C-alpha cells in the first residue's frame, strides 16, 4: 500500500530511519524524496523546522527542502532523497572535498545567523550521483540515546564556534575513517568535558597529517575563542590543491628573494628551520643533488622555484627524479612533511599583503 | 479574491505577464511565479515540467517547486524573480550594481549545464533569462528558463528556419544576448522586428564595440565567433566560458607571465615568436616605448615578446621599484595590468590567439578549452 497526504506520497513498507518519529522513502511531484512523518505533539516544533529549511536550502551543500503537508493526524516534511548519511558512508569519493563541502554549507548557515547546534555524521547527507557522477555532502537537521559531538560549553544561545568544534571531530572522523578525537562512541562526550582528546591516527611524519592536525587541533580547542570560523577553516592549507601549494611555495620564494636575513620574515622562517630541512635538506634528495646553505629553509624554497621556473630547460635525469605540477611539489612535501605547515605559519606576517590574501583569512 | 489550487495560491489581480497567463502566487509559504497553462496545452506542460525536474539542480537554472492540476487549467510554480533580463536592459532596474560580464558568465554556465544534459534551449532570449531577487548577501544572479520546448522572433539561429536542433543553436542566441547586455539595448542584427530578417541575411553589426577599448576587442573576438552564420564555427558553452572575455584582471596578468616565461628560453626564430610578432608592430603602436608614461620610460620597442618580458620583470621586480614608478604603473594586480591593456588594446586578444599552439600544455590548459 501507499499513503497520500497531498502532493507527498510514500509506502510505509520502505522506512529509512527515526524522537517518536519515522522517516520513509516517498515521492513528491514525481521526485524521489525522504518524508519525515511526525506526531501531533511536535507541530509547533515542525513549523519551526520547516521555516529554517525554506530560508537556508538555497545552497548546494545544504539539504534541499521541497514541501510539507499537514493531515488529520501526522505532519509530513519532504526532503531530497540521498544515497547515505556520512555515518553510513564510513561505518559501512574524496574525503577533503566532503569536508570542504560540509564546511561550505556550514559557513552558509552561519552567514544567515543560524547555528547548527548539532552537527554530526548522522546529519550530514551524501547525495545520489547527478547524471555526471558527482556526489556531494549536504548539511541538515540544523537550528533545532547518546551524544559525542557536542561542544563542552553546551554542557540557551550558542555562538558559531560551537559548530566548529563539531566539525573538527567530523574532520578527524572522515580522515581516520571511523575514529573520533575523544574516543569510542559512548566515551566521547565525557572525554570532551574532561578535554581528553587524541589525534593518534594522524602521524607526525606524514605531510597530509601534519597539515590536518594543525587545523583540527584548533577546531576542537576547549576555548571557543581560539576556534576558527567556517570561512577561516576553508582557507586552511588542508583544503589547498597541489597546484596551490606549489604556487604558495613560489610566491613566498619571491618575497624572500629581496628580504635580508636580519628581517623579521627570515627570522621566523628559519626559527626551528633546522628540523624542517631535516638537519641538512641536501642529504635527503641524487640527480637533483647537482644544484651548483643546506640548513636554510629559505634556500630550499629558492631551490624549488628555480627548478620549476627552469623545469623546461632542465635535464631529463633531473626531470625524472622530480611531473610538472603535482609530482614536483610532492617531491618536497613528502621528503619534508613540516615544510608547508611551517612556511604557512611563518609567512602569516604577510597575511594582509594582497599577494597572500587568497592564502589567509580576514574580512 | 485568492484562487487556491492545492498547494499553489495566487491573487488574479497580480498579473506578471501574458494563451498562458503568469501570476504572482505562493507555494509552501514561498514567493513564486505561477504559470496558468490551459487545457489545450496539458500535453505540453507535462513535457515542460519534466524538463524542469531533470534540469533543476543548478544555481543558474530556474528553480522549479511544484505543479497542481485543475479542471480549469494546469499550474506551474517557479522561483519568483525580480525581473527578466529584458526588463533590466530596457528600463528603474538599471541599478542594483549589476555586473554585465557576471550575468553573461552565469547565463552561459546555466546553458552549459543544459547542454551537458543533452538539452537544447531552442529559444534563448532576454525574456527567458530571469534575474533573481537579492539574497541575504545582496547578490543576485541570472537563471535560464523556458528551455527545451517546441509574438515575434529575432533571437533564433538562421538554421532553424530552413527536425531537432544542435547545441550550436543556443550559442547564436547567446552571442546576441552578449551584445544586448554590453550595448545596454542594441542587437547585432538591428531593431526588434528587423532582427530575424537580418539574421537570414548576413546583416550583422557590432559597431558599439570600438577597436580602441581593450574590452571591446575581447568582446568582439568572442561574439563574432558565437554569431557565425556557419554553425560548425561556433564555440561550445564550456568553450565560451574559457574565453578571455570572462578572465579577471588577475588572470589576465597571470596569463602574460606564463606566456612570457614560456617564450623566455625560446628562440626568436622559432614558430612561437614569429606567431607572436605576426602583425606585432600594430599591437605595440609602432613603438611601445613611446606609448609609455614619462616615469616608466626611464626603466626593442617593436617586439611584443619584449613587451611581455618588460611587463613580467616589472611585476617580478615590482616590490623593489621607485615610488614614482609605482605610481605610474599602479597597484598590483588590477591597476598594473590595466596600465598596459589601456595603451595596447590588442595585446591580450593578440597574445591569446597567438599562444594557442600550447593549448595542450598543462600550464595553459586552464586558459584554453580542450577535450
Ligand atoms: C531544520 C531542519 C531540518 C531537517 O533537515 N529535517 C529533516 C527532514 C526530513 C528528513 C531529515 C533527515 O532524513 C533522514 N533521517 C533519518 C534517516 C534517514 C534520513 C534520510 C533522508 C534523506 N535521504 C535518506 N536516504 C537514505 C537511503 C538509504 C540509506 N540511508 C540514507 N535518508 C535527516 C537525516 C535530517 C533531517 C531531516
Ligand atoms: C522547460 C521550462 C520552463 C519554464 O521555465 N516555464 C516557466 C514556468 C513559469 C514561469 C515562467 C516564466 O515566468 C514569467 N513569465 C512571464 C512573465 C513573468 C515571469 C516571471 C517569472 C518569475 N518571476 C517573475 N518576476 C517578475 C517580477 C516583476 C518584473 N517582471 C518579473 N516573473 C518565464 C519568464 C519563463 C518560463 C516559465
Amino acid at each position: 500500500s501507499v499513503v497520500i497526504v497531498g502532493k507527498i506520497s510514500f509506502c510505509p513498507k520502505d522506512v529509512l530511519g527515526h524522537e517518536g518519529t519515522i522517516v520513509y522513502r516517498g515521492m513528491f511531484d514525481n521526485r524521489d524524496v525522504a518524508v519525515k512523518r511526525i506526531l501531533p505533539e511536535c507541530f509547533s516544533f515542525a513549523d519551526r523546522e520547516v521555516q529554517l529549511l525554506r530560508e537556508s536550502d538555497e545552497h548546494p551543500n545544504v539539504i534541499r527542502y521541497f514541501c510539507t503537508e499537514k493531515d488529520r493526524q501526522f505532519q509530513y516534511i519532504a526532503i531530497e532523497l540521498c544515497a547515505a548519511t556520512l555515518q553510513e558512508y564510513v561505518e559501512q569519493l574524496e574525503p577533503i572535498t566532503l569536508l570542504q563541502q560540509t564546511t561550505s554549507g556550514l559557513a552558509h548557515l552561519h552567514s544567515l545567523n543560524i547555528v547548527h547546534r548539532d552537527l554530526k555524521p548522522h546529519n550530514i547527507l551524501i547525495s545520489m550521483p547527478n547524471a555526471h557522477g558527482k556526489i556531494k555532502a549536504m548539511i541538515s537537521d540544523f537550528g533545532l540515546g547518546t551524544e559525542g559531538w557536542i561542544a563542552p560549553e553546551m554542557l540557551e544561545n550558542p555562538t558559531y564556534t560551537v559548530d566548529i568544534f563539531s566539525a573538527g571531530c567530523v574532520f578527524y572522523y572522515v580522515i581516520s575513517e571511523g575514529s573520533h578525537p575523544f574516543g569510542k562512541s559512548l566515551q566521547r562526550q565525557a572525554n570532551i568535558l574532561l578535554g581528553a582528546c587524541s589525534l593518534d591516527c594522524l602521524h607526525p611524519e606524514k605531510h597530509e597529517d601534519v597539515i590536518a592536525r594543525e587545523l583540527i587541533e584548533k577546531m576542537i580547542a576547549m576555548d571557543p575563542q581560539k576556534r576558527p570560523s567556517a570561512k577561516h577553516v576553508l582557507k586552511h592549507p588542508f583544503f589547498w590543491s597541489l597546484e596551490k601549494q606549489l604556487q604558495f611555495f613560489q610566491d613566498v620564494s619571491d618575497r624572500i628573494e629581496k628580504e635580508s636575513l636580519d628581517g623579521p620574515i627570515v627570522k621566523q622562517l628559519e626559527r626551528g628551520g633546522r628540523a624542517v630541512v631535516k638537519m641538512d635538506w641536501r642529504e635527503n634528495i641524487v640527480p637533483l643533488q647537482t644544484d651548483l646553505k643546506g640548513g636554510s629553509v629559505r634556500d630550499l624554497l629558492r631551490a624549488m622555484r628555480n627548478k620549476k621556473h627552469h623545469y623546461r630547460e632542465l635535464p631529463a635525469e633531473v626531470r625524472e627524479t622530480l611531473s610538472l605540477p603535482d609530482d614536483f611539489v610532492c617531491y618536497f612535501t613528502s621528503r619534508f612533511p613540516h615544510l608547508l605547515a611551517h612556511t604557512y605559519r611563518a609567512m602569516e606576517l604577510c597575511s594582509h599583503e594582497r599577494l597572500f590574501q587568497p592564502y589567509y583569512f580576514h574580512e
